[PDB]
């Protein structure tokens, strides 16, 4: 896998911050700045050759989207999935929730491109909309999957949360292969992972497909014990601006973020091999 470039996730995550000030102060379901995000990462996807698909629901008399990106090739029966929710609550941008995972997803995915990779598992990539309204974007999504092909997925990957401030670096412990692909990576960093309905990898997960993922921690407090393994502040929420107007460019770990988008990009090449 490639080395996920720090300074590329970050010029999206601009991007986004940029679309919420241009949108009333945000990036939800509903609202202008959410269908502005969908559109700047749909015509990176497009330059790059994936085949793109916007995917419509209504929910709360709103439209939403689910923006999907399919890598032409690969066997049909094996298809490995990634993704991030791209809404934010309506009080700010939601620069780490959940533009970090959105972003990482989106440069892991123009990596593929420039790689020229080609895996031997389909790859599609995903983000969805209405995260904050209850999962309703990926809800759709499942939900309108038919069961042939909800059968040939391999795994979903979820990315929601991963440029923390005050991080601690979770693992999710769902599938055993996933997790541990996961582990290795930090692993080889000499980075302690600790293990984690909160996001989209839930209706996945609830209809049997195998799941994993990556997380910073939200509003909990980080313990004495994790501020040792992984610095920052005891005491501290690892987001001190969870679905605040605050989760901004200036709420991002990018250490942390980083790594995380180095670990998807391992993760999507090991588990599509
Ligand atoms: N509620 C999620 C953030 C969140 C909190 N705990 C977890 C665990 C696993 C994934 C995500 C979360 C959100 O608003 O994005
Ligand atoms: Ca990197
Ligand atoms: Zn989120
Ligand atoms: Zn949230």
């Amino acid at each position: 896998a490639p080395d996920i470039p720090l300074a590329n996730v970050k010029a999206h995550l601009t991007q986004l911050s940029t679309i919420a000030a241009n949108n009333g102060g945000n990036r939800a379901h509903g609202r202008p700045g959410y269908k502005a995000s969908v559109d700047y990462v749909k015509a990176k996807l497009d330059a790059a050759g994936y085949t793109t698909t916007l995917q419509q629901f209504t929910s709360g008399g709103a439209t939403g989207y689910n923006l999907i990106a399919n890598w032409p090739g690969g066997d049909p029966n094996k298809v490995l999935m990634a993704g991030a929710h791209l809404d934010s609550v309506s009080s700010g941008a939601g620069i780490n929730d959940n533009g970090s995972g959105s972003a990482a997803v989106l440069e892991t995915a123009l990596a593929v491109s420039r790689a020229g990779y080609q895996p031997d598992k389909h790859l599609r990539f995903a983000w969805w909309g209405a995260e904050e309204l209850g999962l309703i974007g990926s809800k759709f999504y499942v939900n309108n999957l038919p069961s042939a092909d909800r059968s040939k997925l391999a795994g979903y990957l979820n990315f929601d949360m991963i440029g923390s401030p005050n991080p601690g670096y979770f693992v999710y412990d769902d599938d055993p292969v996933i997790e541990k692909t996961f582990k290795n990576y930090f692993a080889g960093l000499n980075v302690p992972t600790e293990i984690e309905g909160r996001s989209d990898h839930a209706p996945f997960k609830n209809v049997g497909v195998p799941v994993g993922g990556l997380f910073t921690g939200a509003g909990y407090t980080k313990s004495a014990a994790q501020a040792q393994k992984w610095g920052g502040t005891a005491g501290q929420a690892f987001d001190r601006c969870y679905h605040s107007s605050c989760d901004s460019l200036s709420n991002i770990n990018d250490t942390a973020l980083d790594r995380n988008s180095d670990a998807a990009a391992h993760a999507i090449w090991t588990l599509s091999s």
